[PDB]
Formats: C-alpha cells, sequence, structure tokens
C-alpha cells in the first residue's frame, strides 16, 4: 500500500515549503516518499534537491522528442533522505491550458512504473487558485485520495479552501478522493488557530496542524534546504515533525461540507481578524 | 474614445479593492466608468453596488435560457458615482474551465452595445494566477490595451507580475495590449516601494503608485463601500485619488521585458525583504 496525498491551497500560501518540510520529516522517520510538482512555478522540489529548481517533464519530453523517449530514471531525481522528485511543468503564460503538464506527468509516472510498492507516500503539490484542467485532475481522476489544504486567516486563503472543497464534493460519486484536513500556515494573527479550527469544523474536517511563521524558513531556503535538513534542532523543525506525525496517524477523511460566503464572513467577523 | 484597462495580479493581492477605489475616484472627478468582473470570486463590484456581490452573466443567462434572452439593461447595474458594474461568473470548481465565463461576458457586452462612446474608462478585474482560457482572453483578443498589475514585495506577487508580463509579450505581434505599470499594494515592509520600483524598471515599466496598507479599507468594506465613499477625508482616499490621477495621465505603455528567476531572487536579496 501507499498513501497518495495532495497539498492544495492558494498561491503563495506555503504549499511547497510545507510539503517539502513535511516530506523531509517523513523521510527522517524512515518513510519512502515521492513528491510530484503540479504547479507551473515548478520549484516544488528545489529544497529536497538543493537546486535552483528541477527541469520539468514537459521540458524534457520536448528535448527528447516525445514523452515515450523519456525514461523514468532520467526524470525522477533523489535528494534529501532519498526523497524522489519530479516536476510536471506547464505551457508558457498565454499559451494553452496552464494545467496541461499535470496530466502528461501523472500519466507518464503511472505508465513507467513510478508507483513502486516500496513507496509509503506520494505527495502532489497542486496549484489551487482555479480548480480545473490538470489542476482538477488529481481529484477528478482519483489520483490523490487524501487532500490537505494549506490556508491561513486570510479571507482569500479560506475562500480557496472552500473552493477546493467544492471540487472534492463534485467528484464524490466516483473514486475515493477525500478532504483530510486543513493546515494553518500562520500570518502571526491572534486567534488564527481558533479561526482555522472553526473553518475546519464547519467543513467537517479538522485543523491537522498550526504551522508558525518562523524566519528560519527563509534562512533555510536561501540555502536551498528544508528546515529539517538546515537546522534539525530548530523549533520549526519540530513543528514540521509534529505535522508529519499527525498526517501519518490521521484517520479522518471526509466528503466536506462547503460553506456560504455569509458563513465565511461571519467567521472572520467573529474572530476579529 | 475610451481607455480599456485591465487589472491583473495574484489572488488576494488587492485587485478588487484597488480597482473599485480607483474607479470611485475616477467617478468622483467626473469620469464615466464600467467595471467588468473577470474573477470567479465575483465580488469585484460589491463596493460600488453596496451589495453582497452581483449576480453573474453566467447565472443570469442560465435562468433566462440563453445569453440572447438577456438584455444589457438587466445585467449592468449602476452604483456609486454612476459606475456601471457587471460580473462574468464562471463554472463551479471542478467543472470545466474556470475562465469560460469571461469569454461569454465580454462577447455579450460587445454585441449588446455596452461600449457606448460616452464611457471614458472600462476596467477589467482579472484573475492572474494562471494566464490561460478566459483569463488570457483580454490579452489574447486585444480587449484590455492597458494592463496594470497589482503586486507587493511578496515573491509570489512579483512572480505573478512577471508571468502576466510574459503573456503580454506572447501576443505583442497583434493588437495593442501593453503593460501600463505596477501598483504596489503594501504589506508594511521596509524598502517595499524601492523593490517594486526596481522590478518595474527591469520590466521596462514604472511603479505608478504605492498604495499603503490602511485599516480604513476594512472598515469601509465591512460596510460594502469604497474608502472614497466611506470616508472621503481619509488619507487612504487621497492615496486612491493620486493613483487615479496618475492612471489618467499615464503615457507609458510598453511591451515588457520579463526577467529570470535569478533576477527576481537577486531583487529580494538586495532589498533585504
Ligand atoms: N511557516 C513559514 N514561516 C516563514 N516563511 C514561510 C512559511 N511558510 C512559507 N513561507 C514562505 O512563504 C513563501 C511562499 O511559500 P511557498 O511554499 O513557495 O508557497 P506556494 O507553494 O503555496 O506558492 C516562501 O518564501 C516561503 O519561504
Ligand atoms: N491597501 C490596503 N489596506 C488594507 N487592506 C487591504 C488593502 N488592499 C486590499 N486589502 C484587503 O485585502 C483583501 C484582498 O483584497 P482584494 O482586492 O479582494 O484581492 P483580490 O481581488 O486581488 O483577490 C481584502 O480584504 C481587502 O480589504
Ligand atoms: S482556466 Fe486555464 S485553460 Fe481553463
Ligand atoms: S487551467 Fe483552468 S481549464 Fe486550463
Ligand atoms: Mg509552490
Ligand atoms: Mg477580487
Amino acid at each position: 500500500a501507499m498513501r497518495q496525498c495532495a497539498i492544495y491551497g492558494k498561491g503563495g500560501i506555503g504549499k511547497s515549503t510545507t510539503t517539502q518540510n513535511l516530506v523531509a520529516a517523513l523521510a527522517e522517520m524512515g518513510k519512502k516518499v515521492m513528491i510530484v510538482g503540479c504547479d507551473p512555478k515548478a520549484d516544488s522540489t528545489r529544497l529536497i534537491l538543493h537546486s535552483k529548481a528541477q527541469n520539468t517533464i514537459m521540458e524534457m519530453a520536448a528535448e527528447a522528442g516525445t514523452v515515450e523517449d523519456l525514461e523514468l530514471e532520467d526524470v525522477l531525481k533523489a535528494g534529501y533522505g532519498g526523497v524522489k522528485c519530479v516536476e510536471s511543468g506547464g505551457p508558457e503564460p498565454g499559451v494553452g491550458c496552464a494545467g496541461r503538464g499535470v496530466i502528461t506527468a501523472i500519466n507518464f509516472l503511472e505508465e513507467e512504473g513510478a508507483y513502486e510498492d516500496d513507496l509509503d507516500f506520494v505527495f502532489y503539490d497542486v496549484l489551487g487558485d482555479v480548480v480545473c484542467g490538470g489542476f482538477a485532475m488529481p481529484i477528478r481522476e482519483n489520483k490523490a485520495q487524501e487532500i490537505y489544504i494549506v490556508c491561513s486567516g486570510e479571507m482569500m486563503a479560506m475562500y480557496a479552501a472552500n473552493n477546493i472543497s467544492k471540487g472534492i464534493v463534485k467528484y464524490a460519486n466516483s473514486g475515493s478522493v477525500r478532504l483530510g484536513g486543513l493546515i494553518c500556515n500562520s500570518r502571526n494573527t491572534d486567534r488564527e488557530d481558533e479561526l482555522i479550527i472553526a473553518l475546519a469544523n464547519k467543513l467537517g474536517t479538522q485543523m491537522i496542524h498550526f504551522v508558525p511563521r518562523d524566519n528560519v524558513v527563509q534562512r533555510a531556503e536561501i540555502r536551498r534546504m528544508t528546515v529539517i535538513e538546515y537546522d534539525p534542532k530548530a523549533k520549526q523543525a519540530d513543528e514540521y515533525r509534529a505535522l508529519a506525525r499527525k498526517v501519518v496517524d490521521n484517520k479522518l477523511l471526509v466528503i466536506p461540507n462547503p460553506i456560504t460566503m455569509d458563513e465565511l464572513e461571519e467567521l472572520l467577523m467573529e474572530f476579529g481578524i
């Protein structure tokens, strides 16, 4: 068995930082993990690889001729803790559908045998500002059974969480894609943890962890590292370890109950953000 | 003549707040303006209309049968200062292309004669996290000749500005879509104005205005108003008046020069954000 997990959320909310640090912590406990980048920014694996970024399947297929001319051992790269890394890529802005590379990448990985039984986890890092095209494909086509949404007390981030939840509900009659939890990536606002707990309860899920804002993240990422690798003694390293433990132990996977915009506005008014 | 202007930027950066306050200031000086909402969130006109939001062309066409059964006088609504307001809408998350409603809306407005000569400005408020589908259509199809990008010292917001600029460059051989400027919507970070000026210079444009972070925005929006209407004496009202003056007077419209991610990272390192 392997658990297929996807991390969704609005742009800039902390998906790639949270995913790579979460995964580094899983590797540190002895789990075998693959990260599949599903965001056109294509820097979802750089902290594991100590790299600028990673060349994408779309780019490599174009240089090789076709995606059939690519070998898995050429596209998958291993970094910290043996974590395996791949980037989908996508077309340039203004050209075609921004999520088209996700479909190509996941189909390539499936056909070429990347989902080997020894993997414990696969994490997809998915753009979540629109839920369509290849960005909806992990939900539509039952690739990510456990969705975790990174958000914050920011209204836009909560709106995005509600939008992603609506996409999960839309495909509830097939496959087994479920909402696993909300991850609060803090903006140092008071009662922010309470706010995201409240949102999770309304959706029918849970806040699996509250990730503090910590400058050690920037110091690690300037050096192309996770905090787990950069400073294993850091308080923030223990925060990601706690998040990883709770993901491993999580048993609550639900069809969420999306809320109205009135309910969202009431949440923010209540917690005075 | 009328100036067709589009406001792009990442989600939650301040597009709708900036656009509606900018437009309220234009109406206050005696300009006739239409706002076309091109973001699925569909709350781009609520501060002009004093409303929860606005029912969308996609929604109204479905209730009426076809878009041909809609009349312009039924969909366009006038609010503060006589500003005319319309929302595109879009499909629910996980269903079809999130930008499909933008194409339907702009074509409806053109055919039904919404672009009356007496208009001075049209502002499109466009989702900018992906540049594809209907969200690229104002650029691809030459609807918004002047693009203004709202951003901040946030790396994701600067990345989005660079992505939108690449889309402008892609369609430079046809039509006349141009980059008009960057609008810095502050996060109260030091040297943030300097950073966005530097980014604009590298792209070949300008920072047209630095909008401060001001709590009066939240107090106005709780009451479904622009700051211009809510507190015309506010310092922040004068900030939006200054932005509107500089948009009116702006003559620099360029084919931008997008930068590498190395150049972007160098910018942030330099200005110590
Ligand atoms: N808990 C945190 N503390 C400090 N900085 C953070 C934290 N989480 C994310 N960041 C920073 O926020 C920025 C955006 O994070 P990222 O993971 O790239 O967002 P996304 O992948 O959702 O677009 C990055 O510069 C990252 O270093
Ligand atoms: N200059 C500002 N000062 C204070 N709050 C702001 C400012 N600009 C935007 N906001 C707030 O930021 C949030 C997002 O702004 P919005 O215009 O809705 O973003 P977008 O339309 O780009 O998604 C809103 O709650 C808005 O009130
Ligand atoms: Mg990312
Ligand atoms: Mg908006």
